């Protein structure tokens, strides 16, 4: 099956490009990463940093997870990200998104061996 770590990468990683210099970015990425298959995932964040740099966050600032668990970590620095959220008219199966570029500290849930990101908790 798809591992939790693999899912995090498919849903949230995009090192392949430094940014989303296109209004079509989210529509294309949400679609290609299968985030529009059975429903339009409302909002989703893509991180534009190397997978290695994101994985390194798992040994950075230990902070509470949204659910109160102890395995979340916040990046010391802000990271380049793209926030994708449905437009007002977006209605499954015709998902449509608004692309917003930003730079924020990210918080990820980590697990396993190797200890890696398995959930994108939030960006602050």
């Amino acid at each position: 099956k798809e591992t939790a770590a693999a899912k995090f990468e498919r849903q949230h990683m995009d090192s392949s490009t430094s940014a989303a210099s296109s209004s079509n970015y989210c529509n294309q990425m949400m679609k290609s990463r299968n985030l529009t298959k059975d429903r339009c995932k409302p909002c989703n964040t893509f991180v534009h940093e190397s997978l290695a740099d994101v994985q390194a966050v798992c040994s950075q600032k230990n902070v509470a997870c949204k659910n109160g668990q102890t395995n979340c970590y916040q990046s010391y620095s802000t990271m380049s990200i793209t926030d994708c959220c449905e437009t007002g008219s977006s209605k499954y199966p015709n998902c449509a998104y608004k692309t917003t570029q930003a730079n924020k500290h990210i918080i990820v849930a980590c697990e396993g061996n190797p200890y890696v990101p398995v959930h994108f908790d939030a960006s602050v």
